C-alpha cells in the first residue's frame, strides 16, 4: 500500500541553510550497514560567506567492548536542483586523505526544535532503499515539543522506517 520508493520521498520545501546552522543533538537513529557512530552524537552545521553548507559530527564509536574512541568527523555539502537534497563528502579528521560520499536529505525541520535527516546508500531494483540511515535531531537534548513529536513520528513512518529507530544517549562522553 505505502509507496516506499526513494524517488517518491518528499523533503524540506525551500530548505534554508542559514536557519539550519548551529548545534543539533541526535536523539534517535536508524543504522545503515557497517561501522557507524553509536551515541553522544552532536552535529554542528555552518554556512560560510559564499553560501556553502558544511558540518562537523562528534560521537562515540565502538572498536571493541573494551575500547571506544570519540570520532571527530567533518562534512562538506554540495547543492543540487532540490534545495533540501545535498551530496555530503565526509571524513574523519585523522583520515582526511580517505573520504566517503553520501546523499544527505533534510526530510523535514522547523529549524528551532527538531529535524529529520535521511540517506540512501543503495537502491533495490524496485526503487526502495536497500541500505539507509536516518537521524532525528533536536536543538534541546532534553527532548522534543508535542508538535515536533507528532511530525517526527509521521515522517519516520513515511520513510518506511517505522519502529526501526533506536534512541541515543548523551553523557558528555566526548567533551
Ligand atoms: O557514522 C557515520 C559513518 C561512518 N562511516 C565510515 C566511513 C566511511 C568512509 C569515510 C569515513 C568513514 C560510514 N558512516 N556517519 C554518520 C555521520 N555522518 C556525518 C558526518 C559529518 C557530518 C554530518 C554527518 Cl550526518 C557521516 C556518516
Amino acid at each position: 500500500e505505502r509507496d516506499c520508493r526513494v524517488s517518491s520521498f518528499r523533503v524540506k520545501e525551500n530548505f534554508d541553510k542559514a536557519r539550519f546552522s548551529g548545534t543539533w543533538y541526535a536523539m534517535a537513529k536508524k543504522d545503515p550497514e557497517g561501522l557507524f557512530l553509536q551515541d553522544n552524537i552532536v552535529a554542528e552545521f555552518s554556512v560560510d560567506e559564499t553560501g556553502q553548507m558544511s558540518a562537523t559530527a562528534k560521537g562515540r564509536v565502538r572498536l571493541l567492548n573494551n575500547w571506544d574512541v570519540c570520532a571527530d568527523m567533518v562534512g562538506t555539502f554540495t547543492d543540487t536542483e532540490d534545495p533540501a537534497k545535498f551530496k555530503m563528502k565526509y571524513w574523519g579528521v585523522a583520515s582526511f586523505l580517505q573520504k566517503g560520499n553520501d546523499d544527505h536529505w533534510i526530510v523535514d525541520t522547523d529549524y528551532d526544535t527538531y529535524a529529520v535527516q535521511y540517506s540512501c546508500r543503495l537502491l533495490n531494483l524496485d526503487g526502495t532503499c536497500a541500505d539507509s540511515y536516518s537521524f532525528v535531531f533536536s536543538r534541546d537534548p532534553n527532548g522534543l515539543p508535542p508538535e515536533a513529536q507528532k511530525i517526527v513520528r509521521q515522517r519516520q513512518e513515511e520513510l518506511c522506517l517505522a519502529r526501526q529507530y533506536r534512541l541515543i544517549v548523551h553523557n558528555g562522553y566526548c567533551d
